[PDB]
């Protein structure tokens, strides 16, 4: 489990980002936006 | 660098308190769901 800021993609693309790195359960914090921003998290299962 | 012990009564609350405090970059150590809440043990570099 970790939490990254993962990389200004400028494009909801950086969902991809998040995905590749993160993986497909996570949870998203902070998408406010010259290009895109957002922090995601994974935990570790129980 | 740190390791710090967080608690709240939603799990978004506690990755919300280990953002405001370790960063947007950190690692999730813990999430066990403790009598009235959650804890989340963090680190960050």
């Amino acid at each position: 489990g970790k939490i990254k800021r993962f990389f200004a993609k400028d494009m909801r693309a950086a969902l991809a980002q998040v995905k590749d790195t993160l993986g497909s359960d996570a949870v998203i914090m902070s998408n406010k936006k010259g290009g895109i921003e957002i922090v995601a998290a994974v935990l570790e299962h129980h």
